[PDB]
């Protein structure tokens, strides 16, 4: 089997991308943030704090006839930006982009945090990690992709994210008119229970290449691009007036500025994220001062390959017994 499904920008930045699935019977479609970054399929529901809910669409287990409450099961999690949700467990149908998965766990949101209320238009999320994230308990539950990855042609699902534009997330197969050149390979650590991989190194702009091992995840559930201070500071030096603020939360740039565009390495392979794709706009409604796609990882823990990067390339997560991703340019 094969599943494709159209992933769409939640806004003009870009900030995040929802995509439709079809969960229960008959058919109640929510919009998820597919995210490579975490392991739970979790969604607004009847169940959720009714002053949680401004504008999300619902899922109520009691009005699919293939719902079943996973007896004893709740779920808690809380992601890097500081937001959270938490609630009980459902078994269900749940298709995307025409790829069925029967006995899926949909994890009911009793509460979400406020930037979750304050979003309408994502009605949850749809974990796309290793299972061994997962949070539900006592018993932890596989993904969506866990689940069907045995029926599927090929064990794989691929991410092609658009800028500023819809993009596609398949299942099962490679779309080879999908990018340019060549798909290049690269070995995953799934010790954390992400897709953790090693860049071979980076540019800036016109720059020559710096050759130097960045570990990090591939994360479609993160907007940005988070880098070693080192990198982050040689990109922002290109560009004048850029500095980092510590009362915004990061690196600002003048909107008048012309960015840079910024290389990143696949192996001996090289993808480039035009500069455009590094404007996140200004920091607040009618400010001249903008907020920066590449920022410090620093305080995080972690490198993140985030949206910036991963829509600037066709990327392959690779399930099988050994993972491995794949990017190429497009």
């Amino acid at each position: 089997s094969t599943g494709s499904a159209t992933t769409t920008p939640i806004d003009s930045l870009d900030d995040a991308y929802i995509t439709p699935v079809q969960i229960g019977t008959p058919a109640q479609t929510l919009n998820l943030d597919f995210d490579t970054g975490s392991s739970d399929l979790w969604v607004f529901s009847s169940e959720t704090t009714a002053s949680e809910v401004d504008g999300q669409t619902i899922y109520t287990p009691s009005k699919s006839t293939t719902a079943k409450l996973l007896s004893g099961a709740t779920w808690s999690i809380s992601y890097g930006d500081g937001s959270s949700s938490s609630g009980d467990v459902y078994t269900d149908t749940v298709s995307v982009g025409g790829l069925t998965v029967t006995g899926q766990a949909v994890e009911s949101a009793k509460k979400v945090s406020s930037s979750f209320t304050e979003d309408s238009t994502i009605d949850g999320l749809l974990g796309l990690a290793f299972s061994t994230l997962n949070t539900v308990s006592p018993t932890q539950q596989k993904t969506f992709f866990d689940n069907a990855k045995a029926s599927l042609d090929s064990p794989v699902f691929t991410a092609d994210l658009g800028y500023h534009a819809p993009g596609t997330y398949n299942f099962g197969f490679i779309d080879t008119t999908a990018y340019t050149g060549s798909i290049t390979y690269t070995a995953v650590s799934t010790k954390q229970g992400f897709w953790e991989w090693t860049s071979t190194g980076y540019a800036v702009g016109s720059g020559t290449f710096k050759s130097t091992s960045i570990d990090g995840i591939a994360d479609t559930g993160t907007t940005l691009l988070y880098l070693p201070a080192t990198v982050v500071s040689a990109y922002w030096a290109q560009v004048s007036g850029a500095k980092s603020s510590s009362s915004v939360g990061g690196y600002v740039f003048p909107c008048s500025a012309t960015l840079p565009s910024f290389t990143f390495g696949v192996g001996s392979a090289r993808i480039v994220i035009p500069g455009d794709y590094i404007d996140f706009g200004p920091i607040s409604t009618g400010s001249s001062s903008c907020f920066g796609g590449i920022q410090s990882s620093a305080g995080i823990g972690i490198n993140i390959f985030g949206d910036v990067a991963l829509k600037a390339a066709f990327v392959v997560f690779n399930g099988a017994t050994t993972p491995t991703l794949g990017f190429a340019s497009k």
